[PDB]
């Protein structure tokens, strides 16, 4: 089998991508934000606190015929932007893209942090990271890929996040129409439960590529390209009047600004992030000072991989026994 379904960013800014999802009989639609960097499938739900819900689209397990409550079972996540949600958990049918799976682990959020009420636009979260993350207890489950990989005609997705665009999420198969080039795989380590893999370099604009390591992971649930200091730092220093405000929390540059590319290795390959990628925006409505798309990764703990770097390649999240990553311009 395979699936192919549309994500199309939420504003903009491409803050993040949703993709419709179908749960339960008669379908219901959720629009899901695919997040390479968890592993539960969560949503708003019948039972999430009333006062927390604020235009979202909420899963009613009570109307789905093929949905069964997972006995004793509850969920709690917290995400590295600091917010978090919980719940029970309900098994039932869910498609993406035409692919379907049964039994599927469908996490009911019972309460979700301010931010995710405060965006009217995502019904809850797909992850596609390792299964070894899920926070399903007492018995952990799998995820979406996880369970529809046996039946896929090849156990791989894809992620082709757009530039103010709609993309592509693949289940199954590489589109070879998608891409220029050849496709570039590199090595993962499943041993934090993330799509890890390890960057050889990066090259500022038209400067000269810098052979080092980079250690990070492919993550399309983040917004940005999170970094070492020195790479954030030679980077922002082609960019007249760009500066890191503790204030704001994070590098910002004038508005006027033309920003120069980004270029990151993969083995010997190369995917470019053209300048407008990394421009996010007036700080606050109307301010001249603009948000940066690559900040650093100092407090963090790993080097992120966000969608402002993902979207500039056609990604192939290779599921096989030894788990790989490629990437292709396109």
């Amino acid at each position: 089998s395979t699936g192919s379904a549309t994500t199309t960013p939420i504003d903009s800014l491409d803050d993040a991508y949703i993709t419709p999802v179908q749960i339960g009989t008669p379908a219901q639609t959720l629009n899901l934000d695919f997040d390479t960097g968890s592993s539960d499938l969560w949503v708003f739900s019948s039972e999430t606190t009333a006062s927390e819900v604020d235009g979202q689209t909420i899963y009613t397990p009570s109307k789905s015929t093929t949905a069964k409550l997972l006995s004793g079972a509850t969920w709690s996540i917290s995400y590295g932007d600091g917010s978090s949600s919980s719940g029970d958990v309900y098994t039932d049918t869910v498609s993406v893209g035409g692919l379907t799976v049964t039994g599927q682990a469908v996490e009911s959020a019972k309460k979700v942090s301010s931010s995710f009420t405060e965006d009217s636009t995502i019904d809850g979260l797909l992850g596609l990271a390792f299964s070894t993350l899920n926070t399903v207890s007492p018995t952990q489950q799998k995820t979406f890929f996880d369970n529809a990989k046996a039946s896929l005609d090849s156990p791989v997705f894809t992620a082709d996040l757009g530039y103010h665009a709609p993309g592509t999420y693949n289940f199954g198969f590489i589109d070879t129409t998608a891409y220029t080039g050849s496709i570039t795989y590199t090595a993962v380590s499943t041993k934090q439960g993330f799509w890890e893999w390890t960057s050889t370099g990066y090259a500022v604009g038209s400067g000269t590529f810098k052979s080092t390591s980079i250690d990070g992971i492919a993550d399309t649930g983040t917004t940005l390209l999170y970094l070492p200091a020195t790479v954030v730092s030679a980077y922002w220093a082609q960019v007249s009047g760009a500066k890191s405000s503790s204030s704001v929390g994070g590098y910002v540059f004038p508005c006027s600004a033309t920003l120069p590319s980004f270029t990151f290795g993969v083995g010997s390959a190369r995917i470019v992030i053209p300048g407008d990628y990394i421009d996010f925006g007036p700080i606050s409505t109307g301010s001249s000072s603009c948000f940066g798309g690559i900040q650093s990764s100092a407090g963090i703990g790993i080097n992120i991989f966000g969608d402002v770097a993902l979207k500039a390649a056609f990604v192939v999240f290779n599921g096989a026994t030894t788990p790989t990553l490629g990437f292709a311009s396109k």
